[PDB]
């Protein structure tokens, strides 16, 4: 439920969305990796921002477990997850961007 055991690091880009997959939180690291200003990110579709709209749909996130390599210069491993409330209802989505040269 509320506890997502998705693996995350201090240096990770993090993006969080609403139910429509529109970005509502993005940290400094994610902006850095994307090479984009917060103003061009907040409120835009996460999958558009990640250049995935051709490849991936929001519907797939829940039943998906696969992480993907993405060119953002930087090669990131992206892992998507759902944000789920107490009653099992999905409230939004998370992308975790791991720099491939991490650790
Ligand atoms: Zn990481």
């Amino acid at each position: 439920r509320r506890l997502d055991s998705v693996i995350t690091h201090m240096s990770d880009g993090i993006i969080a969305t609403d139910r429509r997959g529109r970005i509502r939180i993005v940290n400094d690291m994610a902006l850095k990796m994307l090479g984009m200003a917060k103003e061009d990110i907040i409120g835009y579709y996460m999958l558009s921002v990640l250049s995935l709209e051709d490849e991936f749909k929001l519907e797939e996130i829940q039943e998906n477990n696969d992480s993907f390599l993405l060119d953002l210069g930087l090669i990131a491993r992206v892992n998507f997850s759902t944000i789920v409330q107490e009653t099992g209802f999905v409230t939004g989505y998370i992308a975790v961007l791991h720099d491939v040269t991490e650790q």
